[PDB]
């Protein structure tokens, strides 16, 4: 039952896949392919130098433990997983397959303000996604329109959760890699945790509602001002609550603000959507609306269905903790590959 492979050449690298995946087409390095088993169309990721070192090894390890977790209608998960390898003192290679969704939010959306409904739907599968994420307590933490995977029918799925890798000059400057960071998380503020994915979704369903980057800043600090124009300065709760003591030092620096009126921001926007994006957008994080909570509010009512908004099976992210090294991640890695059972 090991299935026979084929060479190819793509993305200057050889690909050596089992006979099942056809027409292989570039789009680590990712290529479009045909699953004759399946009939689907899917995309697969051969990793670049999965177990060069300790720090990518766990990477590795990381990414298919997240990627096998999730089984959910808008999050990209695994149809199939193989490595060319016979054996672990072989194993060399990692490539990851799920569904071809073909292009990302971006490839769609932005400069264009979409309809009310068209928003709807996608927030709403967003949320859907989210709260399943949440539920397995896994934080995205760099949600985006570009890690949101959609097809023609405006069908969506969540990809890229959970790797927490991005370096300081991506982040820097005017840049897209930024503009949908919550401030906690952006500056640092303290120990963050999942409602900094509710931020990044109002942010994402600002920018559809009006056709414009919501917190377009040219630096940390010239975003965090364009923040706090919109939703006001921290009261006295939250900043006892940054346990930064630089952080809080500078913000109490600042001419203080109120928050400003939504429905005189997003002018003309359905007051269900207004209302929304003020529970989403919210500075201290401990009082945001949550992806459970927001999936119940009325903005929803055409899509919610509380029987299909499944929640996930616990994520034992035990080993994150875990000091490891380099060939005990490779095993770890290799028993995942090979433990793999594909679904239905
Ligand atoms: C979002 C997108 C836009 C254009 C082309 C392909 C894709 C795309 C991917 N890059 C990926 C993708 O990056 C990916 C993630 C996990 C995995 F196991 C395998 C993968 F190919 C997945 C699906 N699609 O449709």
């Amino acid at each position: 039952e090991r299935p026979t492979f084929y060479r190819q050449e793509l993305n200057k690298t050889i690909w050596e896949v089992p006979e099942r995946y056809q027409n292989l087409s570039p789009v680590g390095s990712v290529c479009a392919a045909f699953d004759t088993k399946t009939g689907l169309r899917v995309a697969v990721k051969k990793l670049s130098r999965p177990f060069q070192s300790i720090i990518h090894a766990k990477r590795t390890y990381r990414e298919l433990r997240l990627l096998k977790h999730m089984k959910h209608e808008n999050v990209i998960g695994l149809l199939d997983v193989f490595t060319p390898a016979r054996s672990l003192e072989e194993f060399n290679d990692v490539y990851l397959v799920t569904h071809l969704m073909g292009a990302d939010l971006n490839n769609i959306v932005k400069c264009q303000k979409l309809t009310d409904d068209h928003v709807q739907f996608l927030i709403y599968q967003i949320l859907r996604g989210l709260k399943y994420i949440h539920s397995a307590d896994i934080i995205h933490r760099d949600l985006k329109p570009s890690n949101l995977a959609v097809n023609e029918d405006c069908e969506l799925k969540i990809l890229d959760f959970g790797l927490a890798r991005h370096t300081d000059d991506e982040m820097t400057g005017y840049v897209a890699t930024r503009w949908y960071r919550a401030p906690e998380i952006m500056l640092n503020w303290m120990h963050y945790n999942q409602t900094v994915d509710i931020w990044s979704v109002g942010c994402i369903m600002a920018e559809l509602l009006t056709g414009r980057t919501l917190f377009p800043g040219t630096d940390h600090i010239d975003q965090l001002k364009l923040i706090l124009r919109l939703v006001g300065t921290p009261g006295a709760e939250l900043l006892k609550k940054i346990s930064s003591e630089s952080a809080r030092n500078y913000i109490q620096s600042l001419t203080q603000m109120p928050k400003m009126n939504f429905a005189n921001v997003f002018i003309g926007a359905n007051p269900l959507a207004v209302d929304l994006l003020e529970k989403m957008l919210v500075l201290d994080s401990d009082k945001r609306i949550t992806a459970a909570q927001a999936l119940a509010h009325a903005y929803f009512a055409q899509y919610h269905d509380p029987d299909d908004e499944p929640v996930a099976d616990p994520y034992d992210q035990s080993f994150e903790s875990r000091d490891l090294l380099i060939d005990e991640w490779k095993s770890l890695t290799y028993d995942e590959v090979i433990s793999f059972v594909p679904p239905p």
